[PDB]
DNA sequence: GTACCTGGAT
DNA sequence: CATCCAGGTAC
């Protein structure tokens, strides 16, 4: 059923809606969750677990329209496949990196003018897989060696995703320096791994590669792969889901 | 360096 | 809609 922590959630969200406009924290798109997860006095960290007690929290600029990200998970197989998809499939970036910032759907293959491969996920129901499918140029698939099991994407979604509270917000700048407002919230619930892989299949949901490079600090040129990413379009939650106004 | 966390601008 | 991308840390 529901959170025991559900109440607990609301006061702790209603307290920083009543703060309304807040510095940013972090100089950059992450700020907007930066900023809010200070708020709460929460220490950033990594672990695929949830924010507050059992629930997961994020934040959104409606604005900005941005798919939401779900959570990151590097393919089940082959080992070293995002090293891999990088070295064989990626562009020269300023530093001398392979990069690959490709936004791949199941419904259709991507169209990219600055990147020499093309790209589709294939939902396979029968080995309940997710599979990348990558192209070369003239239609070939070279490639479809990296994939997910639904096991390893439905145990991300037990670990992190059973309660989703996303807060909607709103940002501005004034004065030389960067504000956020946060505004409201939904808690989206029943995303299963079946639900994200329809999602996916349809192109509602996305595999995002997303493999970059560090831009300042000490690894200034490095290799920064933000980790694949499950990313909804928000406008499509309740075909996913169930979704309820909390605060 | 890998794999998680946090997210857009155009 | 699609194309391409951003700042953090544990180990
Ligand atoms: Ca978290
Ligand atoms: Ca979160
Ligand atoms: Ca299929």
């Amino acid at each position: 059923s529901m959170s025991e922590y559900l109440n607990l959630l609301k006061e702790a969200i209603q307290n920083v809606v009543d703060g309304g406009w807040h510095e940013t924290k972090r100089k950059g798109n992450t700020g907007i969750g930066k900023t809010f997860e200070d708020l709460l006095e929460k220490e950033e960290d990594n672990l695929d677990a949830p924010d507050f007690h059992d629930i997961e929290i994020k934040t959104h600029e409606t604005a900005a329209k941005s798919l939401l990200t779900l959570f990151t998970k590097s393919p089940t197989n082959p080992r070293g496949a995002n090293t891999m998809l990088r070295n064989r499939y990626g562009k020269k970036d300023e530093y001398g990196n392979n990069i690959l910032h490709q936004t791949v759907s199941g419904n259709r293959k991507t169209n990219s003018n600055s990147y020499n491969y093309d790209f589709k996920i294939d939902i396979d129901w029968e080995s309940q897989v997710v599979r990348l499918e990558v192209f070369d140029k003239q239609d070939i698939m070279i490639d479809n060696s990296v994939y997910w099991s639904f096991d390893s994407l439905q145990n991300q979604l037990d670990k992190k995703l059973k309660y989703i509270a996303v807060i909607s917000a709103e940002s501005k700048i004034e004065n030389e320096k960067k504000y956020y407002k946060y505004n409201s919230a939904n808690l989206f619930t029943d995303l299963t791994v079946q639900s994200l892989c329809r999602g996916i299949e349809n192109g509602d949901i996305k595999v995002d590669i997303r493999i970059g490079a560090y831009h300042s600090g000490k690894k200034k040129g490095k290799t920064h792969d933000h980790g694949t990413a499950f990313r909804i379009n928000m406008e499509k939650l309740l075909e996913y889901g169930e979704v309820k106004v909390i605060v």
